[PDB]
């Protein structure tokens, strides 16, 4: 006898509460549109109505993205999901953005359902007010079968969000395997591992963690299929990914990419004793082919009247794709990179009064900061809104000066693990970088020329080590971020900027006509 | 028995009436600008008071240079030429830049003095309309001797200027030549050679023209100096430069760089029938040592009154300096160049009622068009006057359709005579070229990369030979100038742009604060 599962999973959704465009940028055309939650729910009753033993689970970074979060704070989220009635998810990175209080107030009271990590340990006064609210598990009735569903988030979260000193973030399979092992001597059989840490990560506890049955991942917006990939994005391996574990057993690991564009969908039969037997499913494109429901989109257009004063007034034009997409900005030089670059160098010079900083050409920007394309095929227009989903996060472009030799190591840590889609790689302007891949981590940098200061007219000069820059750059990274704990230690000076969306709309405003262009800023040898 | 004969000469004043900048730049600084007529009178007249023969000569290009000659279009050049008592003046190039009329009425008929070119022949109407308003040549008293003077024209100006259909611009030595002995037959055994065709062709006219003793030129902007030089020009050569000729004679040529910086001065002994024994001298930095007259300086202030107009708002301001000087952007990328093409491209994009050239993002720039610098160190404050420096010429931004074999000759055209300051040399927006010199002319590009334009995001792809192309650039390229005669004949569509100055002015206004650098879009070789 069998038992057969249906587990659908979204990702790293990011604030993605309306259909978008291809790319995830605003939807104009409605006829050629994707994703969204009411096409979602659409998909997912089709399902439900057609299979016995489903499971809806959400494996994090719902929180930030588009001016839905900027305005509800996660309401929307608790809400939203909630209508879509999932079973359980877990929390990511992007989860704790607004603190500990912008996660339990609105998400973590408010949701019908369980929110799950394992590695996430409450200290100080935050643990009785944080009891319950997060579990390491839940078993779930399914039929007449119950299944485990164990949680996990990223390790780096302290490095990339705001989770506060009172939360510790264990290693996931050091804090899994007990909860694993406590659901057998409980006699659940059948275990899901829910969790945040990207594809690495889920392969290992795959691997490592004996135990679980299967592995819903997100963090890396990671695509896995099976065949001819749907659409734009190319498959990582099969889908599932198959892991071998130390004991033997094959442990399908999922993912489906980022966005709500697709829902991942894994039949997964078992025997009596929930032993995994056979697997096999693919994400399933929400494209035009699935209508969104009338009654979720009506309640998204009440939701919507509070947001339509972010689309209001035209910023201005652009006349060409501003490529702000995941698998350019943190692959090569890619043009939205060079625009907020471009913005962020020219706004600095309108403060005279502050002579310092007035001869600042230098600009280093993190690729995984740039959220969001915006197309050019609406007369292309250039909104707030189109703004926000760019650059959500409400920082500052800060000011800082710099050795050299700190400048070097930066950007030996743009490529120190390259070709997995992390945001450190860096977005420039006033700098020309080559890297040279097939050298070992830490010496890929081969050339490296910047834009003088003591000169009359500037002119790309090789970087001396012993030499001093001064460089304009987001906030997150002269704090530290992305692991640039060079920058935090070895700056001489750190002051603080303008609001990062003010200054790329100002000089939008001030050019009208936007056209920024890939010109060799970042090349491969 | 000797004479001594004092050669005092200017060339390529080009309309710096007032001091200048050490680069000829506006004057802010008074302390340390240099050169302008006043100052030169100061000189001139130190020199007179010394000397009993003396000869003050301009090789040409007086015309075209600041306001002075937008605004009052060659009275200016009458009138202070008239003050400083030049002896002969010969026709350059830009004499012809407003027309035959444009040179008849200010110049040729408010000139108290000769004004010289043997090598333009006038024909049909024109011809008795300027009949004798200039000469081949003229014989001045000297003391008690007379020295002919004989005028030359450069064969460019034609692919230069606006002198019209009815002026032909024949070979300078075959038309000297006869001029040359008419005056030996008239008794006239000292002969200077005045022109403006370039230090090359100064040089074949020392050489080939029997006759001639010295040669006074311009066009080149070629500084000469003996010992170490007393500022930023770097010398070509020697003071005065000395031909072997054919016929066995030391012949010295003489140039004195440009915008009235330097005065030339040449002592020259003569034995009694007209041989020179020896040269000897050097220009003449006219820097703050050298007061500026009174006299010169008060008409001047006069005359200034008008001009004023264009000094009053400011545009904008630059924190770099912006490097328009012939020696960077004749040789390489240089700056301005950069800045007014991104200028180019930028206000084009405005026009979003006209379709066919909204996306247009590649630029060329011919290099001599680019006219001044603008100093970064008073607030590097930018009016319409420091605009007109760089861009005097009333050109217009034109749009061409062009085939990519079309923009690869001009590409090869471009440095096809490359290290002689020549004005060709392209500075670009949206395209990356590389150049390989030690290559024969005509295949010297190696690299051409440009921006697509049916594409998504813009990058910079090979150039297609068989490819279309959409350009921006001036109308003086567009309608062949520079010897660019493949744009002319080659091209596919050629709309009528905006005011060259207008679309400068107007990006400026826009940015506020402008920082223009040079990126590697002009690249050398050696593989
Ligand atoms: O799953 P994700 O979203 O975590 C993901 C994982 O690699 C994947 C992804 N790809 N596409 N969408 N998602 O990207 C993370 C990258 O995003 C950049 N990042 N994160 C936060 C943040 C920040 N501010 C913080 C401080 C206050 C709360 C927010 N500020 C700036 Cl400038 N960058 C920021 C960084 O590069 C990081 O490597
Ligand atoms: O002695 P010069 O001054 O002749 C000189 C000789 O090599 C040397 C020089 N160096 N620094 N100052 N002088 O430069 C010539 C270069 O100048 C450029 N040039 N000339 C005219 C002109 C023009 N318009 C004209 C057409 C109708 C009347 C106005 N338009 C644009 Cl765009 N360029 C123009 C061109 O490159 C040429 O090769
Ligand atoms: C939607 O996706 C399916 C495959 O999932 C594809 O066959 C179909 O062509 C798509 N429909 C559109 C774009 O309307
Ligand atoms: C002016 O030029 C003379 C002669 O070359 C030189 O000796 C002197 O230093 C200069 N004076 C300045 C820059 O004040
Ligand atoms: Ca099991
Ligand atoms: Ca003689
Ligand atoms: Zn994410
Ligand atoms: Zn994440
Ligand atoms: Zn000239
Ligand atoms: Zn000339």
């Amino acid at each position: 006898s069998m038992w057969e599962l249906t587990i659908l999973h979204t990702n790293d959704v990011h604030s993605r509460l309306e259909q978008t465009s291809e790319d995830s940028s605003k939807c104009v055309d409605a006829s050629r549109c994707m994703g969204g939650v009411a096409r979602l729910f659409t998909k997912v009753q089709q399902i439900r109505r057609a299979e016995p033993n489903v499971l809806l689970l959400d494996a994090g970074d719902q929180y930030q993205g588009t001016i839905w979060f900027t305005v509800y704070k996660g309401a929307e989220v608790a809400h939203f999901m909630n209508a879509l009635r999932y079973d359980a998810m877990a929390l990511g990175n992007h989860e704790f953005d607004n603190g500990v209080e912008g996660l339990i107030e609105p998400l973590l009271k408010e949701a019908k359902f369980p929110i799950l990590s394992a590695n996430i340990k409450a200290k100080g006064p935050l643990a009785s007010q944080i009891s319950g609210l997060y579990l390491p598990y839940k078993v779930l009735p399914v039929g007449d079968e119950v299944v485990g569903i164990v949680g996990y988030t990223s390790k780096e979260t302290p490095f990339l969000s705001n989770p506060g000193t009172n939360l510790v973030f264990e290693d996931e399979i050091t804090a899994l395997q007990p909860e694993v092992d406590k659901l057998k001597t409980l006699n659940v059989n059948k275990i899901i591992a829910l969790g945040h840490s990207g594809f690495e990560m889920d392969k290992l506890i795959a691997q490592k963690v004996r135990g679980v049955d299967v592995v819903v991942g997100g963090h890396s917006n990671t695509f896995l299929y099976t065949g001819n990939p749907p659409s734009k994005e190319v498959p990582a391996g099969k889908y599932p990914f198959i892991v071998t574990s130390d004991d033997g057993r094959k442990v399908p690991v999922v993912q489906a990419y980022a966005f709500g564009k697709y829902l991942g969908y894994l039949k997964i039969e078992f025997d009596e004793r929930g032993n995994v037997i056979s697997s096999h499913g693919n994400p399933i494109l929400l494209n035009s082919s699935i209508p969104e429901d009338p009654s979720i989109k009506a309640d998204i257009n009440k939701w919507r009247i509070k947001l339509d004063d972010y689309s209001t007034q035209e910023l201005g034009k652009t006349i060409v794709y501003l490529d702000g997409s995941s698998q350019s900005c943190r692959f090569r030089e890619c043009n939205m990179g060079n625009l907020i670059c471009d913005a962020m160098i020219n706004n600095n010079l309108r403060h005279t009064d502050e002579m310092f900083w007035n001869h600042v050409s230098m600009c280093i920007l993190n690729g995984g900061g740039i959220r969001s394309p915006i197309d050019e095929r609406n007369d292309g227009t250039i909104t707030w809104e189109n703004l926000a989903a760019v650059l959500p996060f409400g920082g500052t472009f800060d000011l800082v000066q710099l050795k050299g030799s700190t400048l070097k190591k930066a950007f030996e840590h743009s490529v120190h693990r390259y070709g997995q889609s992390t945001g450190e790689f860096l977005q420039v302007g006033g700098i020309h970088v080559v890297y040279d891949l097939s050298r070992k981590p830490g010496d890929r940098v081969v050339k490296l020329d910047v834009l003088c200061t003591k000169c009359r007219v500037p002119s790309y000069d090789p970087l001396k080590m012993d030499e001093v820059y001064k460089v304009i750059l987001p906030n997150f990274l002269a704090n530290g971020g992305d692991g640039f704990q060079m920058i935090k230690d070895e700056l001489l000076r750190h002051d603080s900027g303008d609001q990062d969306i003010n200054v790329v709309s100002t000089y939008i405003s001030k050019m009208k006509v936007i056209y920024p262009a890939v010109e060799g800023r970042i090349k491969f040898s």
